[PDB]
């Protein structure tokens, strides 16, 4: 409360450690669904049902623009980016499968590095 804080949590190295966690996110072998923006023109229906389309590219600009906050505005968006691939595709799909597994990964990274 005012003039009442908990210990300051150092938070200094979050966007060189975020951008880190995005690079391996990026070359995975399966981030090729997740790379650039779903095309709203050819994707039948994306544009009506994924009410917040979101994808690594356009997670890369807002991190290096200082558009997040905080680390758990950045992680808001990854999660976002596997939701948005599981309210489209179904789970027995290559693209349903990769989503996933790229939230398996990321979860695990995100652990590691700040919990």
């Amino acid at each position: 409360s005012m003039s009442v804080k908990k210990p300051k949590r150092d938070d200094s190295k979050d966007l060189a450690l975020c951008s880190m966690i995005l690079t391996e996110m990026e070359t995975h072998e399966d981030a090729w669904p997740f790379l650039l923006p779903v095309n709203l023109k050819l994707v039948p229906g994306y544009k009506k049902v994924i009410k917040k389309p979101m994808d690594f590219s356009t997670i890369r600009e807002k991190l290096s623009s200082g558009q997040y906050p905080n680390l758990e505005t950045f992680a808001l968006d990854v999660r976002l980016v596997f939701d948005n691939c599981e309210t489209f595709n179904e789970d027995d799909s290559d693209i349903g499968r990769a989503g996933h597994n790229m939230r398996k990964y990321f979860e695990k990274k995100w652990t590691d590095t700040f919990k």
